[PDB]
DNA sequence: CGATAACTCGTATAATGTATGCTATACGAAGTTATC
DNA sequence: GGATAACTTCGTATAGCATACATTATACGAAGTTATC
DNA sequence: CGATAACTCGTATAATGTATGCTATACGAAGTTATC
DNA sequence: GGATAACTTCGTATAGCATACATTATACGAAGTTATC
């Protein structure tokens, strides 16, 4: 149509009004799509309800999660909503069949994986273990650590900090201002404290890293391998890089991983969030505070990163023995 | 299946979407098509008798319907069941839903307000806690009956762990492993959920390990991993082991009825719901008992699986340290 | 319009659908509506935007109270809307001249009433007071106000109470469950929880009233001049009994009221309520235990009820008098 | 055609908005003019694409997306107000509204707040104001202990009649204020000043003799002599009473910076926001200082105290133990 | 110099809040079957 | 050939759990890119 | 049979959340108007 | 006469307060009612 085009330019236009990584994904899925229709002799645009329905049993062949396959039915809808159309999901043949996969799959054993956990027990061995190294790479990653567990905030999100964000609290405790996090984007932000340990493991870096010269440097920046920092306020450390340093900190405790094609073999990007929530779960600490703490309002997924102690577990073992 | 897609009546893309919806029958647990198989029966039954059309619905018969079920003196709960799977049958079908009529939704209300207003409420299981394991233990851990002993281990895995009966019944052998404390761990895989905050393992104590220790070497259900930890036992006293039945959850639901009526006696007369123990009396006493223990709120609703708080205040409203701000302004 | 007569019809032939005060609400504003439409000249119905915004000239005019004025309009509203038809609301001229009659009538000195508290202090002594009476009336009456201060709930809520509806905790302390309140219809409801102390004055007139040989029996009754209590299963006691109570147990400390015509001059129904707020306020209760306590969900009540101390006063006085 | 008729009706009950309200409105409107009139577009009935340009222009010309909301925002109420579509409603505005919030929060731009005015701040002042017998001095050192004891605000200080004031049991001021401007004022009818406080309002009463008349409002204007000129027919202006928070700041601190940054020295909510913080060093409930300053969005004064240590959450606790 | 430490891409998949629609349990009773 | 313990199936009544929706992140091996060694 | 304690009804006005639309402050600067 | 102190009046850039919406409940003085005294 004509209608259809223009909201899809309009769409395109201010398509900063979206996330980088929607667009990303919308594009990626939009190939696959186009490439099976394509080799199936399907009209990829508009969709139709039994190709989108063949196609979705399609991923599920190739044995793509279920998560994975309700991204791109999701996407193929944005771009049929988004323009005007009504969404593939729209028609009985492909939400049917989206909930069917999701039963048989979770039916044949699938199930939703989460980053392995990094929780307090861990970051006291990893830090009592480069406290001391004089290593310019030692003192930041064993700061991002700090900084991650304490705050619960997302890697991308931490290497988004610049040092005009950091203040402090009449008590000597570091503040970061988070300005966007996945859920919110407001000029009003919200505010992340350090205790006086991690704000101390944060202020060493900021001088031997020297990135404070400049308010506008982002807190965290890459060091090469003569032990030199690369402070900037144009380029933020990136979120790989981030997710790296769980992976070597954890690689030098527990050495190579083990060669399973598995994912969270090693520690990861949220490695802390879940460790973090855990620790708070089994202190007792509140719904409320829980949430405060990584930025959520349902007790869920909170409920998701928990499956305790293990061995001889707690709660009713502990109340049945006594 | 369904009651009769009249040759006139159903017709264009409502056979087709109807056929649709057979294709991907597994869409929909097979509890959500027995209700709804249920539900057609039942509206269909009554438009028999009340001489109307049962498909597609007529606004004003589903009204008359509704409040057909309403002077049955059915639950608001079960009135909404009835109108929901009949939304669903239309949805799907590629009709408008009732309930989307004018007359059905201030219908659907004013029963709703009428029936609160008559004193209906809600109810649930009686619980069995752990004041109830322990003297039904002190009574049946002597009895050497092959069943004794593995309703006694039921009991105190259904207790412990808070697992519901559907996860009991489907535990099998080879998802026993011990801990270094030398107790129990169960594993529970295959949920319904991705997200299955149940917890993939539950450990035993010391004790209910002794327990389930005990079934397993009088009902030889060791023989082979494979073998459902819960089996059958005779007239005889003799366990039944088996890797492809497991036992029905109307068997355990009739364990508990029947543990219940050792230490109570029969039921009493009247027809109602929870005079003792069901399926659930376990997880509700668990959640009591922490909750009067101390636990937090994060650490019950872990230890049962439990995701939607408003469920676990439920279980523990009357406790006492649930009273409120003003009792302890009051009493200071 | 066959439409709009059939949604009317629907609505009528379900008017149990709605409170029985709503539609006591919806023919009073409309009779009062059919009246200045006759005297006027005026069709009532559907009703024109210029005329509703003469008629809620009129009613300002007639020196009614803002919120007096919103419920007229808010009913021809409803009228409407439930008919199939726009509201007088969605037209400019009835939607400005609302904000306008308000906006003039709060500078003109208006101010939005409420009841006057009956906080501890008063149930302290109307108790120490009463407390050895051995009248029915005087028990019964001791019982109420230990409710209605202790619970937060209306009187329409403590009107309903049935004795089936009265359980105990391990501890002792009386139970009594709500299914419909102001704002909650359910089959759930809520547990409203007494003091030991109360739990005792409540049990006190159960016993003397006799109203536990019925379940099905009201908690509370009447009690004619012979003293003797007359429990009933299918009559409640009256809200405006209720709200007697409260003007009575007033008179009884303060003898008749100013001739002042105004309202609150006595305690009423809702004087628990605003009293009970206050005290929790007063003691440093949390924004959810002080909702928890009146079925609130906001704080916008709670903060209207408050005005607290006077006097030496507390808040920012206590804190500069160091 | 019939918008004249709208817009007719929007005017005959104009009373329906407040004067600051027209005020942007108006002001809002003048921008959006201009720029048409010099773009070519016609003003209005204002199209979702031209107003989409604008928009974009605004965030070039470095406002705030707060300030662009309110472009937007009066846009709005224009039109719905005339019977016609407002802009918001169109696709392509609503598309920019969220690009540029995203592109300007990503950008650093950040909410703020006033500069806290608190309890050491009113003793410093004090301490350095309280010996003196100026004339003007004896005024701002009072509206200063006012400000903070009734955490009201100024609109509402510069209100303030001697008719309005009384006295408590304990020989304390109290300050009735009425006519707020809210049906609801769940904020309060009546305020109580310390004995502190007390003194310093009563020193100025004397030497202003703005007493002599009843509806004279207890604050009012001084000549550059050290006069006091008392009146009931005009009240000091807010601005004035900003500036009395700005001065008092200078004479302690010295000048702003060039860097034309707003909240560099005291002004009109520095009351409430310091009232507001050292109430929470005490351990005052939420609610108890909500009343205390007329507060009813509980995220605000949780703004205001964000960055104390009591504050910091379950994690910093957990990790210090 | 060339070799290295230390850091853009694309497909795959987790996350984020929650009314309410789907999914369990409740339980009397009919149906089964191996044992008395 | 019964009667019966102990299930299993069934169908309807009700309690309770979890996901569709629309984006927005992370996961991670494999390439590509620089300043150092 | 009265007199009386203790209890329908109709108009008037309060109470229920809260996203966001209206309101108020911020502040440089330009007019004012009595003192210096 | 000229130069200010100390303000007003202003326009616009921003922060923050409270209300529309759709019912649902209470206020309270009168008139009506019914056992009791
Ligand atoms: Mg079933
Ligand atoms: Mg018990
Ligand atoms: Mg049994
Ligand atoms: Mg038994
Ligand atoms: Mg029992
Ligand atoms: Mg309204
Ligand atoms: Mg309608
Ligand atoms: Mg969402
Ligand atoms: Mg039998
Ligand atoms: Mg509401």
């Amino acid at each position: 149509s004509d209608e259809v085009r223009k909201n899809l330019m309009d769409m395109f236009r201010d398509r900063q009004a979206f996330s980088e990584h929607t667009w990303k994904m919308l594009l990626s899925v939009c190939r696959s799509w186009a490439a099976w229709c394509k080799l199936n002799n399907r009209k990829w645009f508009p969709a139709e309800p039994e190709d989108v329905r063949d196609y979705l049993l399609y991923l599920q062949a190739r044995g793509l999660a279920v998560k994975t396959i309700q991204q791109h039915l999701g996407q193929l809808n944005m771009l049929h909503r988004r323009s005007g159309l009504p969404r593939p999901s729209d028609s009985n043949a492909v939400s049917l069949v989206m909930r069917r996969i999701r039963k048989e799959n979770v039916d044949a054993g699938e199930r939703a994986k989460q980053a392995l956990a990094f929780e307090r027990t861990d970051f006291d061995q990893v830090r009592s273990l480069m406290e001391n190294s004089d290593r310019c790479q030692d003192i930041r990653n064993l700061a991002f650590l700090g900084i991650a567990y304490n705050t619960l905030l997302r890697i991308a999100e931490i290497a988004r900090i610049r040092v005009k964000d950091i203040s402090r609290t009449d008590g000597g405790r570091m503040l970061i201002h988070i300005g966007r996090t996945k859920t919110l984007v407001s000029t009003a932000g919200v505010e992340k404290a350090l205790s006086l340990g991690v704000t101390k493991l944060v202020e060493r870096w900021i001088s031997v890293s020297g990135v404070a010269d400049d308010p506008n440097n982002y807190l965290f920046c890459r060091v090469r391998k003569n032990g030199v920092a690369a402070p900037s306020a144009t380029s933020q450390l990136s979120t790989r890089a981030l997710e790296g340093i769980f992976e070597a900190t954890h690689r030098l405790i527990y050495g190579a991983k083990d060669d399973s094609g598995q994912r969270y073999l090693a520690w990861s990007g949220h490695s802390a969030r879940v460790g973090a929530a855990r620790d708070m779960a089994r202190a007792g600490v509140s719904i409320p505070e829980i949430m405060q703490a990584g930025g959520w309002t349902n007790v869920n997924i909170v409920m998701n990163y928990i499956r305790n102690l293990d061995s001889e577990t707690g709660a009713m073992v502990r109340l049945l023995e006594d």
